[PDB]
């Protein structure tokens, strides 16, 4: 229960799991604290310790503001931080299976929220099931966010930029020097991620510092090609100057503003942070990843296109509403309280919301392509029509093109369309199959029989669990033993894709179509 690494000794904790025992690491830390004159460069490496670090419960989260919008509402504050916030927060947690494996394919997850918000220790990220049900090592980690994690002055050292996704790679490195003496195999190391963690990961593919880090990849609803995805360079400036401003660190040298926002306090940045978009949206990330010169040596669109990305499979998914999570953030009419039908101006002023920097042309041509109804009186026609159009431009569609994209150059693709509803879902139902709501079937959560799902969910999270497994293991996302559908691997061509839910696993063609034809060939115009 204590394994020696090459930073010190530490100490894990039994846990016992289906009858079985997993060893959990928490709180690992990977990285020299980024405070004080630290603040906002690149992680430092960790320097030696002699005693038995005790890792035994999750770490500090870092800094982040929090969702307020519904207190006391579980749909809404499970994904808030359950640890104390902190700058000093860069730590990591692995489940190894029990007895010790001795050459386990690993799994490192990527958590999202925006690139402003998130933490590992969330209970729908423990993978004590992964460990226990597929013999795997998990492991996460936690990574700046927000200003402290991504504001950017272009070239400056002491500010560069994408500071949380080199925290995220110096996780991926401890992996490599490390996790064999855990007894994992450094060389199949499979990330996943969700959201902001799924455009990481898309990202480490196109960073050649992490090439060797890693094996393969899952992107779960989140491409780096997402429109929320990288601030532009212009973007990623003008912000960094609206919160020096917003703090009184204005100033023209630019390593003058930089020392004068290292000595404001955390939750002085956290405040002004919220305001330095101009044009906001709730989908609108703050500070993100930018193009570097280090980790980003281009515009990631060119390199994708150019095909200049580690070659190797990936599994790339999203689910049947996106969008709907994001409409009681700010679309009027909207409400998780009520059934939300929404009237055609209500519509009109909802594209206004998600599109304000948007030509009126634009948003015309964005309710000319979504309001041709099946039915001109059936209500819930605008309501479910402002989810998909959300769901499509943000989510759905830049997937797609990442995934054709990505295996025009060769590699074996496999593209997955999750449409479960859970049973203890505690948003509304007109929602539907919502934002970050398929992370619990992946960790396995349905198969503790203890917790409130139905059957149907706990083979429907087994399946999945398997297949996510033997995509990690072996590149191929089957499950070979109990007569499941066969999942065909994506191409340019016939874009063949599965569905996941618990009725009838079906392999399907060219998801959403005429939608995606809108959002990437004529929109990106106007
Ligand atoms: C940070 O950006 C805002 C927004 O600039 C506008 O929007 C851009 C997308 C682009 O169209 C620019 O040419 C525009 O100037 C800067 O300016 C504010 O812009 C908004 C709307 O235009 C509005 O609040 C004010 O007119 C502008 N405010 C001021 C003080 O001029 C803002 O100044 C930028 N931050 C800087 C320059 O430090
Ligand atoms: C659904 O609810 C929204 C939100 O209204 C709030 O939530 C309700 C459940 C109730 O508690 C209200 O008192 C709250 O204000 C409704 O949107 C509001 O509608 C009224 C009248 O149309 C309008 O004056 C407000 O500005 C609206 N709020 C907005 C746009 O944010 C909506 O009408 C409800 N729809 C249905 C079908 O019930
Ligand atoms: C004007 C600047 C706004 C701040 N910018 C964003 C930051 C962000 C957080 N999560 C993201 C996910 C994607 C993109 C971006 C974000 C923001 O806070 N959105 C409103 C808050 C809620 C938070 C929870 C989200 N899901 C659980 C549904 C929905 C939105
Ligand atoms: C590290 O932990 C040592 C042993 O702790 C044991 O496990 C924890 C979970 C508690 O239940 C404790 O009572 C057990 O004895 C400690 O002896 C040691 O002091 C700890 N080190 C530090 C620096 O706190
Ligand atoms: C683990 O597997 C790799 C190949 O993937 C092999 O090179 C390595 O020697 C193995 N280590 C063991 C069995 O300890
Ligand atoms: C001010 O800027 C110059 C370059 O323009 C830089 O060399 C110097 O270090 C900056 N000031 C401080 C205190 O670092
Ligand atoms: C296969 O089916 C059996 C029941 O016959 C079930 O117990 C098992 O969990 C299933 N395996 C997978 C990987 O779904």
């Amino acid at each position: 229960i204590i394994i020696a690494t090459k930073n010190g000794k530490v100490r894990g904790m039994q846990l016992t799991v289906f009858g079985g025992t997993v060893t959990a690491f928490l709180g690992i830390p990977y990285a020299q604290p980024p405070l004080g004159r630290l603040r906002f460069k690149k992680p430092q490496s960790l320097t030696k310790w002699s005693d038995i670090w005790n890792a035994t419960k999750y770490a500090n989260s870092c800094c982040q503001n929090i969702d307020q919008s519904f207190p006391g509402f579980h749909g809404s504050e499970m994904w808030n931080p359950n640890t104390d916030l902190s700058e000093d927060c860069l730590y990591l947690n692995v489940w190894i299976p029990a007895p010790k494996p001795k050459n386990a394919t690993v799994l490192i997850w990527i958590y999202g929220g925006g690139f402003q918000t998130g933490t590992s220790s969330l209970h729908v990220y423990d993978g004590k099931f992964l460990a226990r049900v597929e013999r795997v090592i998990v492991v996460s980690m936690n990574y700046r966010v927000g200003a402290l994690g991504f504001l950017a002055l272009p070239g400056n050292p002491e500010a560069p930029g994408n500071m949380g996704l080199f925290d995220q790679q110096l996780a991926l490195q401890w992996v490599q020097k490390n996790i064999a003496a855990f007894g994992g195999n450094p060389k199949s190391v499979t990330l996943f991620g969700e959201s902001a963690g799924a455009a990481s990961v898309s990202l480490h593919l196109l960073s050649p510092g992490s090439h060797s880090l890693f094996t393969r990849a899952i992107l779960q609803s989140g491409s780096f090609n997402a429109p929320w995805a990288v601030t532009s360079l212009y973007e990623a400036r003008n912000r960094t100057l609206n919160l020096a401003k917003l703090t009184g660190c204005s100033r023209e040298n630019e390593t003058e503003i930089i020392k004068c926002l290292r000595n404001k306090d955390p939750q002085e940045i956290l405040l002004n942070e919220a305001f330095v978009v101009p044009y906001g949206t709730p989908l609108s990330v703050n500070f993100g990843p930018t193009v570097d010169g280090d980790f980003l040596t281009d515009m990631p669109d060119i390199l994708l296109e150019l095909g200049q990305f580690k070659k190797t499979q990936i599994l790339v998914g999203v689910n049947k509403d996106e969008g709907t999570a994001f409409l009681v953030y700010g679309a009027p009419g909207f409400s998780k309280d009520n059934n939300s039908i929404i009237t055609r101006k209500e519509f009109q002023e909802g594209l206004k919301i998600f599109f304000p920097g948007v030509s009126e042309f634009g948003k015309e041509s964005i309710l000319f392509h979504y309001t041709d109804w099946v039915d001109d009186q059936r209500p819930e026609n605008y309501r479910e029509a402002l989810g998909d159009v959300v769901g499509d431009y943000n989510f759905i569609c830049p997937a797609l093109e990442f995934t054709k994209k990505f295996s025009e150059w060769g590699n074996n693709a496999f593209f997955y369309y999750f449409e479960h509803r859970s049973s203890k879902l505690p948003w509304p139902e007109w929602m539907g199959v919502m934002h970050g709501y398929e992370i619990e079937f992946v960790f396995g959560l349905p198969l503790e029989r203890r917790d409130q799902y139905t059957k149907a969910e706990e083979i429907l999270s087994r399946s999945i669990v398997k297949r996510w497994a033997n995509f990690a293991k072996y590149g191929n996302p089957q499950e070979t033993q109990n007569q499941s559908t066969s999942w065909p691997v994506f191409k340019s061509t016939e874009q063949k894709y599965l569905t996941l839910n618990t009725e009838s696993t079906r392999i399907m063609t060219k998801l959403r179509a005429q939608q995606c034809r809108f959002w990437t060939s004529f929109f990106p115009k106007v």
